This record gives structure tokens, C-alpha cells and sequence, in this order.
């Protein structure tokens, strides 16, 4: 996260850190708890991941230093990538992780509400991007979970900023015209959380951008409201 500040413990209890075990254990991506055996994240996170056996999901983490060999984690039973996914820049950058065990909810780990279909017309004015990603283009994964408040940008304005790309309504953009606050490397897959009527909603999934926090280059997020039926298809299968 560029231009953000340290989160307080329990502030984003749906935020997870997804680690890869191959060749050595390291943070891979962010993710969000959406159900008691379900993490919503970005499809591009699994580039070169040939098995869910190398993945570890850690919930209730503020600091990466809380993670050692004896730290409990959730194993991944299945990786579900959207069928239409090819690359982050073309959309459908969405994936689900079916956990091997159930998350026991508490003040440190609980789900974020998905947006409502009727709320496709609501204007969110209180949106935050979170993660352990870089604070600048050439940096390192941060110990403390960072947060940054970012304004949503219309599809029309985002398309103007990304000449040569096709910004679809299945993408949602967020950023300041002058730049300075954004997601960066290692934040992808994490949430863009917006508070509406005292309730947090998972509006976006950190997907891609041209560099980090650049002037007139808003962050591009998977527009979660456009995938609610797809999420229910995969999580509520009979
Ligand atoms: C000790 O452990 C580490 O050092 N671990 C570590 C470091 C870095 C990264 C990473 C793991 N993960 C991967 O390589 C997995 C595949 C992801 C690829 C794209 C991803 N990304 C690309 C840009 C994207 C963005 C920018 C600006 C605005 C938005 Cl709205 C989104 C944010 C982002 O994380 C990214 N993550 C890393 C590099 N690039």
C-alpha cells in the first residue's frame, strides 16, 4: 500500500494473507473471508501455482511476524478460478479458495458482506484498500497491515486514464487524480472495502494498475457486485 498508515488489530477482520510454501514460505497475495470455508481473491495470484497443497491461508493477522512454523493456518482444498479468466488486464480476475476446514468467527476473523444487486446504483464515499504490499515500486512486503482511503472513479474517467486498455463495467477503479495513495506489489487479491449504512461491503478485489499511486493512473479492481451470481454459483452449489 502506497501512502497508507498502519492498521489497528481487528480493523479489517476479513483480510487474510495467502502464503505459498514453494520453494520457501512467503506472502503471495491478499484475500477476503466471505464465508466460513471461503476466501475471495484474484485469479492472477495463482500464476504458476500447480497445486492447492502449497497454499496457506492466515486469518486474524496484523503483523507478518505473527507467522512462524507453529502458527495455525487454513489449508486450501480447492482453487476456483473464473472460466473466462485469461489475465488481470482483461478482467474476470476473480478466484475462490475452498478451505480444508471451517473458520471459527470472532472479533479477529469474520466475513465481509458482498455488495447487494440493488446497491449497483449506490455511491460509495468511504472506501479503503488494505494489504502488506510495497510502499513504493521497489520495496518489500510490509510487516504491519496498511490501509489507505481511496475515492472511487467512474468507468468513463478510468477509461480516459487507460488509453489502449478496455475498462469494462466488470472492473471498478479507485484513485486520486494527483496519485499518492494506492495498492502496490503484494496487495493484489485483497479487498477494496467500502462502508455504507454502517456496514462494510466488499466492493473490489485489488487487480492491476500502471505502476503504483501514479498521477492519473487509478488502481483497477474486479467489480465484485458483477460477480455475486458467479460467487453464489460456486459457494452454494447443491
Ligand atoms: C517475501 O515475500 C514477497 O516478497 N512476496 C511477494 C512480493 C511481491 C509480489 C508477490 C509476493 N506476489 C506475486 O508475485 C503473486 C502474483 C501477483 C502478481 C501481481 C501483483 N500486483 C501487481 C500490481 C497490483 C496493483 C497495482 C496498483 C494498483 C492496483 Cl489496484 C493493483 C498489485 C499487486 O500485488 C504482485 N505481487 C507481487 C508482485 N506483483
Amino acid at each position: 500500500i502506497v501512502g497508507g498508515t498502519a492498521s489497528v488489530r481487528g480493523e479489517w477482520p476479513w483480510q487474510v494473507t495467502l502464503h505459498t510454501t514453494s520453494p520457501t514460505q512467503r506472502h503471495l497475495c491478499g484475500g477476503s473471508i466471505i464465508g466460513n470455508q471461503w476466501i475471495l481473491t484474484a485469479a492472477h495470484c495463482f500464476y504458476g501455482v500447480e497445486s492447492p497443497k502449497i497454499l496457506r491461508v492466515y486469518s486474524g493477522i496484523l503483523n507478518q511476524s505473527e507467522i512462524k512454523e507453529d502458527t495455525s493456518f487454513f489449508g486450501v482444498q480447492e482453487i476456483i478460478i473464473h472460466d473466462q479468466y485469461k489475465m488481470a488486464e482483461s478482467g474476470y480476475d476473480i478466484a475462490l479458495l475452498k478451505l480444508e476446514t471451517t473458520v471459527g468467527y470472532g472479533d479477529s476473523q469474520r466475513p465481509i458482506c458482498l455488495p447487494s444487486k440493488g446497491d449497483r446504483n449506490v455511491i460509495y464515499t468511504d472506501c479503503w484498500v488494505t494489504g502488506w504490499g510495497y510502499r513504493k515500486l521497489r520495496d518489500k512486503i510490509q510487516n504491519t497491515l496498511q490501509k489507505a482511503k481511496i475515492p472511487l472513479v467512474t468507468n468513463e474517467e478510468c477509461q480516459k486514464r487507460y488509453r489502449g486498455h478496455k475498462i469494462t463495467h466488470k472492473m471498478i477503479c479507485a484513485g486520486y487524480r494527483e496519485g499518492g495513495k494506492d495498492a502496490c506489489k503484494g496487495d493484489s487479491g485483497g479487498p477494496l472495502s467500502c462502508k455504507h449504512n454502517e456496514v462494510w461491503h466488499l466492493v473490489g478485489i485489488t487487480s492491476w494498475g500502471e505502476g503504483c499511486a501514479q498521477r492519473e493512473r487509478p488502481g483497477v479492481y474486479t467489480n465484485v457486485v458483477e460477480y455475486v451470481d458467479w460467487i453464489l454459483e460456486k459457494t452454494q452449489a447443491v
